[PDB]
């Protein structure tokens, strides 16, 4: 039996007609165009032979407004000013996106999923979804040029943009910035080796796996026994789980299963410990990259 | 460690621009707007109480041209000429759709991946890409309205329009057409219990995935051993894999890794009786949803 889940992105065409290229001469990488601003990553300013510890103020400052280059690549967007703001350059064009949708700027938290626009020299080439992980990193699909790729989600007709993606980790995994400048985490925009956090299992998206499969017929492993939310949180702890934290998506799923959030959680820990030779919608080990909220729309139409 | 590997799909803007909605005042779904044509499943003429078994001739011929509604909501297009092609309507509307891609409409075969757009009342709601399995299904995310809501994949600029969407199996996954009107498979657009073929493992795209962790330094399943194709292809008639054929894809990631397509071949033959514990790219069952093109593009950057 099939879950009708699958990796669901946003339609990105709103997104696709705010993306540019910007080069300074050493790096092409991709900008986001809105009204008459432009967002890029600063690294963009940085030489070849100065990737791994670039003096980013001095850099800014040795750079004009000419020194920029934004081009529409599906005309040329004349730079009249330019500001650093964290890890993100915030370039002022003297033309306004005609396409400019409703926006906003929002951070993502671990656990959350949005969608990604992977671009190449200002052009578009494929869109995914991820979740951003307890360690503030994702495992997205990124290379070279990647860089001023964003994500977002959509709420209606908004769309809250909340990453740009900055760089890839040792391990194959990404990172990036908020449209406020910081980095997730405690990443640097820096070629260099850095401290990874661990990893850890999203207890909130593992429970609304399990809900996934009860709406799919699926529970032998729903048991009458309960872990308690406080509980589970104190095992949660020492297993490299996050803590569990309920929403109104996840009650939603409650009430629609007739199964308690309580004993999902005991399942949980039974489950870690070994699937016994069983299947969760075809699965031998506990997923967390599906959402409360993905599981309701998904399977339930409800948004 | 990230095998650098997601659900990628075409940025979907060029096909948003080409859904309309479509009505005859019992069935509401979505139709793909191409120049002055407007292509839509045919059970839009059915009511809702003859979708188990209707008459399309006669549904067909008791159609006038103003039955239709076709409404974009993202205007009214006037219905000039209706004609039935297979399971498809071909409507024909009095305005061009200015937006009108580059496109071809071609059929996808067992194994190949393409995008879908799902959309509901003319409206893009997500997108996501499947790989249409042996069986002719495919494991989508799709709600009643979402008939319609096409898949295509991207050469250059030019759009292949290859699925619109038509019903559920009692399982769970989906099917739909080709543009030529014929459904895949041996299905009808008929809401009664049909025969649903078996499913199999795509081996064409599992030796692309052993490849991929290869190029992620995962190489442990890879033995000097080998199995020929002539060989396994016997073996997979008796096992529920596809037969293997390898492409220039599938031989660029030989030339790039070094491992012949044979050793993988006996690699796959031994992982399927287990993996003794041991994973690939965190799985530990065999993955078939990542075509050869996929790792190549992906992983290697080569389109
Ligand atoms: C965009 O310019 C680009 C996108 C990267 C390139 C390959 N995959 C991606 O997602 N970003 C970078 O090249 C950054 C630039 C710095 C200044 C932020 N650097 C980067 O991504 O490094 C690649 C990691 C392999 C490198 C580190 C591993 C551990 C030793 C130190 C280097
Ligand atoms: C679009 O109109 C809609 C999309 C379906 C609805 C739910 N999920 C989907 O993908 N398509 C349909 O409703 C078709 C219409 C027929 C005329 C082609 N019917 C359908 O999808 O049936 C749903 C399957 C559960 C039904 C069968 C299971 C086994 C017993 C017979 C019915």
């Amino acid at each position: 039996h099939h879950s009708g889940l699958v990796k669901m992105s946003h339609p990105s065409g709103d997104v696709e007609a705010c993306m540019v290229q910007v080069t300074c001469g050493s790096m092409t990488l991709n900008g986001l165009w809105l009204d008459n601003t432009v967002w890029c990553p600063r690294h963009v300013m940085c030489p070849a032979d100065q990737l791994s510890d670039p003096n980013y103020d001095a850099l800014l400052i040795s750079m004009t407004n000419h020194s920029f280059s934004v081009q529409k690549h599906i005309a040329n967007l004349r730079v009249v000013g330019h500001a650093m703001q964290g890890t993100l350059l915030k370039l002022t064009v003297d033309v306004a996106n005609p396409s400019t949708p409703a926006y906003t700027f929002t951070t993502v938290k671990p656990g959350a999923a949005f969608s990604v626009l992977a671009c190449y020299n200002g052009r578009p080439t494929g869109t995914f979804t991820v979740v951003m992980r307890p360690n503030y990193t994702i495992k997205g699909s990124f290379l070279c040029g990647s860089c001023g790729s964003v994500g977002y989600t959509k709420e209606g007709s908004v769309i809250n943009f909340c990453y740009m993606h900055q760089m890839e980790l040792a391990n194959g995994t990404h990172t990036g910035s908020a449209f406020d400048g910081t980095m997730y985490g405690a990443f640097m925009d820096k070629q260099v080796h850095q401290v990874q956090l661990t990893d850890k299992y999203c207890s909130v998206n593992v429970v609304a796996w399990l809900y996934a499969a009860i709406l799919n017929g699926c529970a032998w492993f729903v048991k009458p026994n309960r872990t308690s939310v406080v509980s589970f949180n104190e095992w949660a702890l020492a297993n490299q789980f996050t803590e569990f934290v309920g929403t109104q998506s996840v009650d939603m799923l409650a009430v629609k299963t007739g199964v308690a959030i309580e004993q999902l959680l005991y399942a949980i820990q039974q489950l870690y410990t070994g699937f016994q030779g069983k299947q969760i919608l075809g699965s031998t080990m506990l997923e967390d990259e599906f959402t409360p909220e993905d599981v309701n729309m998904q399977i339930m139409g409800v948004v």
